[PDB]
């Protein structure tokens, strides 16, 4: 059976985030102001995407206008996550801005159906096609952009799992929840 609507998911999410994302953005504001700008979007689509899958886990499935509603936060960040990237083209960072401006549609599993998991994945090969050239130029000789690099790859990695494990088919919402509209603000 699956798990269906349930608390574990929302905890299990947050787990992936302190493993991972928080040494992220320690490391990421250490490499550099821009970097720290956008991985600090990142974030912040990160935690409105927990919010989101609290939400579903207590919520009935929303209309479609309702669901746009919601997820709209995530978008923005997201666009600023490109924007910072694609202004920055002569930064020394630049690889490290596409392996997450690349990559950033990743947050798009939770309207993706019936394959959220292989979405992550495929985003991931994305963002690898630029952690490879940091780690090609920093391995073995900085060991802040291998663990920079890591922490994201490994992020994602995780993240496919905890969807195959909590929301095989797409986002679980919650058939007896109560209205998602009326949400946490």
């Amino acid at each position: 059976g699956a798990a269906g609507p349930s608390s574990a998911s929302v905890k299990e999410f947050q787990n992936l985030v302190d493993q991972h994302i928080t040494p992220f953005v320690a490391l990421s504001k250490k490499l550099a102001p821009e970097v720290g700008n956008q991985v600090e979007q990142l974030v912040k689509a990160i935690d409105a995407e927990k919010a989101l899958i609290n939400t579903a886990s207590q919520s009935k499935k929303p209309s479609q206008e309702t669901l746009l509603e919601l997820i709209k936060p995530l978008n923005n960040f997201a666009a600023e996550v490109g924007k910072i990237r694609d202004s920055n083209r002569s930064s020394k960072f630049f690889n490290n801005l596409s392996a997450i401006s690349e990559s950033i549609g990743f947050l798009s599993w939770v309207v993706v159906e019936p394959t959220p998991g292989p979405h992550v994945a495929e985003m991931r090969g994305s963002a690898e096609f630029y952690t490879n050239r940091i780690l090609k130029e920093f391995k073995g000789v900085n060991q802040d952009q291998v663990d920079w690099v890591s922490n994201y790859v490994n992020f994602l990695k995780d993240l496919e799992k905890y969807i195959k494990q909590y929301h095989t088919t797409g986002l679980t919402w919650n058939p007896k929840g109560g209205d998602a509209k009326s949400a946490t603000p």
